[PDB]
């Protein structure tokens, strides 16, 4: 149903039929990615005196937008390219990529087949410049529309299991110190985010789709206001790392908990040493210089140097406001119309 009336005692039941994507428009799509990735790495360039190419082609993070209850999805897709002198390249060739892309994937449309219909969108207006493509399959009636996000490939050849190259989080942090503007180069370290939250079990990730569409929901409202979804994400994976860690819990419990943090930004300081650490000393002490920020602090675990959240203490506010009311709704309370209660920390 709305969901705003949707109990505590299923939940899952709605989870299971609204929020869950489709999964063979999922199948169709990853296929349409492996076929446009490897027509750009050929396409792209070539022939070319200049020795950048494009090395590989990365799906980002993903919101599910509220038209009827999830009618569309929009998607970033991180092209990488190589050859380049310093991460501040793609921001300031940005222009010349988002050319050579747009040229090749119209080309793609016209040459590739595709199961799902291939949309190159006409150049986009109420931005300074944008490109994107839409993946849509009538038939399921699902829509999904890929934002392109050149980006210089810090990783180069990167595996699971393996912690990335200290020096390049080294030049990351020394070059985002100089020129300013901490965070804009998250997108080359977007494999990192993926991996973070993919290996995640399957009962965390169904909850994790739960506090996306909250977002979504408080974002037709309050507008861009409130912090990214990104935030929220990372929140929900620390609710499930403290004091739970069980493969099979109650979404209740852990929508509880979620919801009591937003709260609490003000106390919140959250780092994680997944890829990188205090070994190294300039990271070390960039990684200390984000922990002692003005709260609610998350530091991207793929970005030393991006806060995510950060910047604005009024749109945890602004959030924690409606943070607020959603836990007078049935949402929260179980059957004796009470509270479900968080998850202890311990």
């Amino acid at each position: 149903m709305e969901l705003r009336h949707t109990p505590a005692r299923d939940l899952d039941k709605f989870i299971e039929d609204h929020l869950l994507p489709n999964t063979c428009f999922r199948t169709q799509v990853k296929e349409a990615i492996d076929i446009v990735c490897r027509f750009l790495k050929e396409r792209c360039f070539q022939g070319t005196a200049d020795p950048v190419r494009v090395s590989k082609v990365v799906k980002g993070g993903s919101s599910g937008k509220g038209t009827t209850l999830r009618g569309r999805s929009d998607a970033d897709l991180v092209v990488f390219l190589t050859k380049l002198t310093s991460f501040e390249d793609q921001l300031r060739r940005r222009g010349e990529f988002i050319q050579e892309i747009r040229r090749q994937l119209e080309a793609c449309q016209r040459e590739q087949k595709f199961k799902v219909t291939f949309e190159v969108q006409s150049p986009r207006r109420e931005n300074p410049r944008a490109l994107s493509f839409v993946l849509s399959s009538p038939q399921l009636q699902q829509e999904v529309e890929f934002d392109v996000l050149p980006a210089f490939d810090a990783l180069g050849q990167w595996t699971p299991g393996y912690k990335p190259n200290p020096e390049i989080y080294v030049q990351l942090i020394k070059e985002c110190k100089s020129r300013g503007k901490e965070g804009e180069f998250s997108t080359c370290f977007t494999e990192l985010q993926r991996d973070f939250l993919r290996n995640r079990p399957t009962k965390l990730k169904s909850l994790i789709r739960l506090v996306k569409h909250w977002y979504q929901t408080c974002k037709k409202t309050h507008g861009n206001k409130l912090p990214p979804q990104y935030a929220l994400e990372l929140l929900t994976v620390y609710a499930w790392e403290q004091g739970s860690r069980k493969t099979d819990f109650s979404t209740a419990q852990g929508f509880q908990t979620v919801l009591e943090l937003v709260l609490k930004h003000q106390k919140l300081c959250i780092f994680w040493e997944a890829y990188y650490d205090f070994t190294n000393p300039v990271v070390g002490r960039c990684m200390l210089q984000q922990l002692k920020k003005p709260r609610p602090v998350i530091l991207d675990p793929a970005d030393p140097t991006g806060n995510v959240g950060g910047g604005d203490t009024h749109s945890w506010q602004r959030l924690a406001q409606e943070a607020r009311v959603w836990l007078g709704y049935p949402c929260c309370k179980n059957l004796d119309g009470s509270l479900v209660g968080a998850w202890t920390m311990l």
